[PDB]
């Protein structure tokens, strides 16, 4: 039971002991690709980057890195992909993989700006009457609508393969209030989200991977990931005791590196699949509750 665990977790003050034997016992692969000369303005942070294995190759043939990750979770039968906020010459890449890999959902987890530096490029249109072009890659982007609520915005997109003229609406789900290396204000707030996000389809299987970054794609992105993994494992054989969080989050770092940047986001982890099993477990009625304690409207 990871509830049990949690408390004796928390009554000897282990947190930051478990959080770093998980780093001690985390795979470590090869990532020459990203390491090469020719590539190194395509990543943001020296010391993240994606596995050889797992890397998402963009289906071009100048150059086909970006750093993004397929973290595929056979046992829970859903992928994702980990990325990290794009730069300002990847923008087209990342609409290009986003195009390649068939994805109807992005998921950003960052503001632009935080801590008074650029996190992200903005790589999406603010107004309908203002698409972008990415001329290297081929598509066009144009913002259809937004929902605005308090702490997350939804945005409904179209990418238009200007090649070929098809057009695909992608949903982008801003999470506005996630500190860089934080927490969110609360496990409803982030479970509000998270089921907001399940319920547009975007996770579903007839799509392609949602893309989830954050700025580095390994912190906020790990934690999203994370319970939303344990949360369908626990949903598949409707028993919460079967899910060991550890070493689902060992298992997704076999994909990519650094998953979870800090104990408190473990912790948080915990609390967000202990609260999520109650409606797992069928007490439809938390998701309401979930929705009302986030106060997202206004």
């Amino acid at each position: 039971e990871m509830e049990k665990e949690f408390e004796q977790i928390d009554k000897s003050g282990s947190w930051a002991a478990i959080y770093q034997d998980i780093r001690h016992e985390a795979s470590d692969f090869p990532s020459r690709v990203a390491k090469l000369p020719k590539n190194k303005n395509r990543n943001r942070y020296r010391d993240v980057s994606p596995f050889d294995h797992s890397r998402i190759k963009l289906h071009q043939e100048d150059n086909d890195y970006i750093n993004a990750s397929l973290i595929k979770m056979e046992e829970a039968q859903r992928s994702y992909i980990l990325t990290q906020g794009p730069l300002p010459n990847t923008v087209g890449h990342f609409w290009e993989m986003v195009w390649e890999q068939k994805s109807r959902g992005v998921v950003m987890l960052n503001r632009v700006m935080e801590k008074g530096s650029l996190k992200c490029a903005q790589y999406w249109p603010q107004k309908e009457e203002k698409e972008m072009i990415f001329e290297d890659t081929n598509l066009k982007l144009t913002l259809i609508s937004e929902d605005i609520k308090s702490y997350y915005t939804v945005r409904q997109l179209e990418l238009e393969n200007l090649t070929t003229q098809e057009t695909r609406e992608i949903l982008h789900f801003h999470y506005t209030t996630w500190p860089d290396f934080g927490v969110p204000e609360s496990p409803a707030s982030f479970l509000n989200f998270l089921f907001k996000v399940r319920e547009s389809g975007s996770l579903s299987p007839e799509h392609g991977p949602v893309v989830v970054h954050c700025s580095a794609g390994i912190g906020r992105s790990g934690t999203f990931c994370l319970a939303d993994t344990c949360l369908l494992l626990m949903d598949k054989r409707k028993d919460p005791s079967s899910v060991d969080i550890k070493k689902v989050l060992l298992e997704m770092r076999k994909f990519r590196m650094g998953l979870i940047q800090t104990a408190d986001q473990l912790r948080f982890s915990y609390l967000a699949v202990i609260e999520g099993a109650k409606f797992i477990m069928g007490d439809s009625s938390v998701q309401d509750q979930w929705k009302e304690l986030s106060h997202e409207d206004l």
